[PDB]
């Protein structure tokens, strides 16, 4: 029946806005942001900093072994680029491509000189659901656009992982794929029959929110579906319950700069 993840749905969907705004980063992990976004609010190129949020959690998971990217890597939903960024400064990767839709209410790829900028490039105004899959050695994505609605979350999921498919298909060593939605029992179903066919496992960032049950399915990891599911879900309703706790916070990417 409802699955744990349901019941944490549920629950945050009945937070006041009080409620929702202390239990959102609740004991979470974090960067703090504040120089990089001066910085990229003035118009600067060369500190080091990372474009988004997002060049921190691929650090987490490449830093722990659950990735490790090389040759060409592909950054599908790359929006400012945060993920390509940080791969452009691996030394065994040899190439970035980023691809992502733009347009008004979406991210465009910024164009910062961090480490390793001059083998990225960063394309704009692309559905990925309507490019054709090509080769590649490493395989990212980060698309999934969170809704109160589990439902939703779930039919997201599902497509982007039938767009995914196509390109696991042209047999990439590594990959690091956003699941939205991945604590239905169909998502479970979805994920074991993926995990039997290309690997992986799912693992959750702890600079994710609190606000999503969002896990990343890496070729690294080899966890039982189920099991790591569940340990999340009840993560993060335990975390609903008594006092908020404090933010652990990590240092911001500095990603050098330079070209290679
Ligand atoms: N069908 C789509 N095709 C291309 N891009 C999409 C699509 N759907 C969502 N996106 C974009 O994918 C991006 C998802 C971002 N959260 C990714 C953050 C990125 N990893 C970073 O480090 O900056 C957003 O910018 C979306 O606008
Ligand atoms: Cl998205």
């Amino acid at each position: 029946g409802e699955t744990l993840g349901e019941k944490w749905k549920a629950r945050l969907n009945q937070m006041s806005a009080l409620e929702f705004y202390s239990y959102k980063k609740s004991g979470i992990t974090e960067v703090c942001r504040e120089e990089a976004r001066r910085a990229l609010k003035d118009g600067v190129a060369t500190g080091g900093h990372a474009v988004s949020r997002g060049s921190a959690k691929l650090r987490w998971l490449v830093e722990r072994g659950y990735l490790q990217p090389y040759g060409k890597v592909i950054d599908l939903g790359c929006g400012r680029g945060g993920w390509s960024y940080y791969a452009a400064t691996i030394r065994k990767v040899q190439e970035v491509k980023g691809y992502t839709k733009g347009g008004p209410g979406h991210e465009e790829p910024m164009l910062v000189q961090s480490y390793g900028w001059n083998i990225v490039r960063l394309k704009s105004g692309v559905d990925v659901f309507h490019m054709a899959a090509e080769p590649c050695d490493t395989l990212l994505c980060d698309i999934g656009e969170s809704s109160s609605s589990p439902e939703v979350e779930e039919a997201r999921t599902l497509r982007v992982l039938s767009m995914v498919g196509d390109w696991l298909e042209k047999r990439p060593g590594a990959f690091c794929i956003k699941v939205l939605c991945p604590y239905t029992s169909t998502m479970m179903e979805t994920l074991e029959r993926l995990q039997r066919r290309y690997g992986g496992g799912l693992v959750r960032v702890p600079l994710s929110r609190n606000s999503t049950h969002e896990m990343y399915w890496v070729s690294g990891a080899k966890s039982n579906t189920i099991k790591s599911v569940s340990t999340t879900s009840q993560l993060l309703l335990g975390r609903m319950d008594g006092p908020r706790r404090p933010v652990k916070y990590e240092e911001d990417v500095n990603l050098g700069s330079g070209t290679r």
